[PDB]
Parts: structure tokens; C-alpha cells; sequence
């Protein structure tokens, strides 16, 4: 006959831990596909288990680390050992960035069905919200991710287009359309 413990009500912290930049704040409105973050649970008996109501949109492991997989809204549930369950909802993003294979500008256009990032900000804003792409499991191997930017009217005339690197923040204008080592990043 030992003594009993008492717990507070289970609560999922609204403050999210973004793996890429060590930021503790709400989930970014704009998404990097396969970006990751740690949901912080509290209360209960300290032991939790996580569940996704839709893997197509997002997945979650045993540590609370959530991986974004698709554009949309999904509910994540945390269950403490003492039989408490709490919901945390993921609001769909304004847009999400996808990284396909490397290609020339023209090909990248068709690949992304003409949904290449409209400006450098579309891409740089994602770095500000998530940080270096390779800090995430899905991109760990890569050291550089150069992405096409939608070429301006003048750029289309000269056969070039500027680029932005999702890891190095490196901007680069006047890149010939038929340049290798450039990823087709679809903005959806």
C-alpha cells in the first residue's frame, strides 16, 4: 500500500518548437514540405502518445515531433498515460513549398505546372519561418538547394532567371535557364 499522485489536466502547448531555427512560437502560416516541429504536452502523468487524424497532411512520432506532408488542415491528438486526450489543430497554410528534382527553367515550369515561386521573398520567407532546409530529416543529406524563381518579362527575353538557395540564402541573378544543379521548387 503506497501513496497516490495527482496531476493537472492534459494540455498541448500552443507554443511550437521549430526544429530548423530553434524558435518557440506558433506554427508558421507558410509551410516547407517536410518541415518539422515539436508539440509540447503538459499535465497528466508525463507520459504521452501522439496520433494524426490524417497522415496525408501531417505525421507525428512518439516524441511529439510532427512532420508536414501535405497542404491542408489536420488534427493531432496527445494521450497521457492517465487516459487523457487533447486535440491540437493544424491550420492549412497560405502556401506550401515542394522540392522536386533538378531541371532547367523551362522543364521546372512544366514540372511545377507553372507554379514556380513568384519572387525571392516567397522562398526567403520560408527560411525565416523554418531555417535551413537541411536541418530537417527529409533534406539532411543535401548541402545546397538552389531553387528557380519565376523569371521576369525581361529575364524571359534574355534566357535567364534568378535563383535562391533554401539552405544558404544565396541569391543569384542572370542564371541561364539551361543551368544544371537547380531544383524545381513548386509553390502550392
Amino acid at each position: 500500500a503506497t501513496e497516490v499522485t495527482f496531476f493537472d489536466e492534459l494540455k498541448i502547448d500552443n507554443k511550437v518548437d521549430i526544429i530548423g531555427n530553434n524558435v518557440r512560437g506558433e506554427l508558421p502560416n507558410i509551410w516547407l514540405q517536410y518541415g518539422q516541429f515539436k508539440l509540447k504536452a503538459s499535465g497528466g502523468d508525463g507520459t504521452y502518445s501522439w496520433y494524426s487524424e490524417n497522415t496525408s497532411i501531417a505525421t507525428v512520432d512518439a516524441s511529439g515531433k510532427v512532420t508536414l506532408n501535405g497542404k491542408g488542415s489536420v488534427v493531432i491528438k496527445a494521450t497521457s498515460g492517465d487516459k487523457q486526450t487533447v486535440s491540437y489543430t493544424i491550420k492549412a497554410p497560405s502556401y506550401m513549398i515542394k522540392v522536386d528534382k533538378q531541371a532547367y527553367y523551362a522543364d521546372a515550369m512544366s514540372i511545377c505546372k507553372n507554379l514556380l515561386p513568384s519572387t525571392q521573398t516567397v522562398l526567403s520567407d520560408i527560411y525565416d519561418s523554418w531555417g535551413a532546409a537541411n536541418k530537417y530529416s527529409h533534406y539532411s543529406s543535401m548541402n545546397s538547394i538552389t531553387a528557380w524563381i519565376k523569371q521576369t518579362s525581361s529575364e524571359q527575353r534574355s534566357g535567364v532567371s534568378s535563383t535562391y538557395n533554401l539552405i544558404t540564402q544565396y541569391p543569384l541573378p542572370g542564371v541561364n535557364v539551361n543551368t544544371p544543379n537547380v531544383y524545381a521548387v513548386c509553390v502550392e
